[PDB]
């Protein structure tokens, strides 16, 4: 975890997506199929 409230307030690689808890990604179960809140 790096993004969201699960960590505080950050982002992963680029302007991808950030999971409900605070898990940002662009390919794992955060951006594709998992817990995508912003983008999937």
């Amino acid at each position: 975890f790096q993004c969201g409230r699960q960590a505080g307030g950050a982002r992963c690689s680029n302007g991808l997506c950030c999971s409900q808890f605070g898990y940002c990604g662009s390919t794992p179960p955060y951006c594709g199929a998992g817990q995508c809140q912003s983008q999937c």
